[PDB]
DNA sequence: CACGGAATCCTTCCCCC
DNA sequence: GGGGGAAGGATTC
């Protein structure tokens, strides 16, 4: 069994770069912009020569400008990002019918059958990133392991602009020395919970009794992890379908006064319907991001599908409903479509 | 100062054999 | 007791 992964590397900035070269070589930063106030939002993500100086995804606009105030700042374009990334999905696409698209730029390639070694699997993967360099003259980072988990922590190692193989003799070592935390799955709060089990490397996940782990972490997570401390993890490369769509906004000033609120609410469920194109949705949910930073949601699932006008009133009771459970003024609202016919 | 889309899994009900 | 779902939240990429 051999997965072979593709990252693309700092996917919007570099995109941004493809589109308008003379950025090359200097420090640009893709920014989501809130609107509550001059340079108020958050980092999409920035290229390596921003990165350096500690501009990463995340960390506000505000402070990235205080480090580099001379860097290039620009506004994300997710749908161009997009229609870039699927063009690169397509290409490959005619390296294996077995593919899993798990993000605007990851893949997963089952090439068990085009390769018989990892020789030859390096080769492809060369191979990929130069026709991809080529075509649209993006670079990416090429993992190859075992499996998707392993292939991911390859690429994650050898990123920016590389290939790497994890073999059978590497996995065991890792599966002793690789900190845990750099497990795919593995964010902040499970790492923690499982630092205070003792837990710091794959290995130490069978050092503890299964009912003892499950009920810290959960069951699915438990066996998660220890079917790959066993070098037993084999999941399938499969099709991933999209389950809903939606759209968040942001609000110039927080609030709890409905008819302010509305606009923001019914912007996000046109944005949101004009995205399902041809899909219908049975059920729909508000969620708002409250004052600080909190996220409660309200929803209801119909029995039959949800026409436009019917979300534009079920919303407005959702929203109503949240606002009467929760004091707390809101910051951020939104829609979100699922259940699809 | 901290935007944004979405999948999956966990708890707590709830209806009903 | 447990199958079947729905809600609201937790967690991660
Ligand atoms: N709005 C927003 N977009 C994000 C955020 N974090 C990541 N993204 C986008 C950034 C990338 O363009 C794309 C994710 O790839 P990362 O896995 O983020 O890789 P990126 O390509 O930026 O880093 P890289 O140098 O290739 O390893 O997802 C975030 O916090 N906010
Ligand atoms: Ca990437
Ligand atoms: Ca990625
Ligand atoms: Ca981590």
């Amino acid at each position: 069994m051999i997965v072979l992964f593709v990252d693309f590397d700092y996917f919007y900035a570099q995109v941004e770069e493809v589109l308008n070269p003379s950025l090359k070589g200097k420090p640009v930063v893709v920014c989501v912009f809130s609107g509550r106030f001059e340079d108020s939002g958050a980092v999409a993500t920035a290229n390596y020569e921003a990165r350096k100086f500690g501009v990463k995804a995340g960390i506000p606009i505000v402070e990235a400008k205080k480090i580099l105030p001379n860097a290039v700042y620009l506004p994300m374009r997710k749908e161009v990002y997009q229609q870039v990334s699927s063009r690169i999905m397509n290409l490959l696409r005619e390296y294996s019918e077995k593919i899993e698209i798990a993000s605007i730029d990851e893949a997963y390639l089952d090439i068990s059958d085009k390769v018989r070694d990892y020789r030859e699997a390096y080769n492809l993967g060369l191979e990929i990133k130069n026709k991809i360099l080529e075509k649209e003259k993006i670079t990416v980072t090429v993992g190859i392991s075992k499996n998707k988990v392993f292939a991911k922590i390859a690429a994650d190692m050898a990123k920016p602009n590389g290939i790497k193989v994890i073999d059978d003799e590497e996995v065991k070592r890792l599966i002793r020395e690789l900190d845990i935390a750099d497990v795919p799955g593995i964010g902040n709060i499970t790492a923690e919970k499982l630092k205070k089990l003792g837990i710091n490397k794959l290995v130490d996940t069978l050092s503890i009794e299964f009912d003892k782990l499950k009920g810290m972490i959960g069951e699915a997570k438990a066996k998660y992890l220890i079917s790959l401390a066993r070098d037993e993890y084999n999941e399938p490369i499969r099709t991933r379908v999209r389950k809903s769509i939606g759209r968040i906004v942001t609000m110039k000033r927080n609030s709890r006064n409905l008819e302010e609120i509305k606009p923001y609410l019914f912007r996000a469920i046109e944005e949101s319907y004009y995205k399902l194109d041809k899909r219908i949705p049975k059920a729909i949910h508000v969620v708002a991001v409250t004052e600080d930073l909190d996220i409660v949601s309200r929803g209801r699932t119909f029995p039959h599908g949800i026409s436009k006008e019917t979300a534009y009133s079920e919303s407005v009771k959702l929203l109503q409903k949240i606002l009467e459970e929760d004091e707390r003024k809101i910051r951020r609202i939104g829609v979100r479509f699922s259940k699809f016919i």
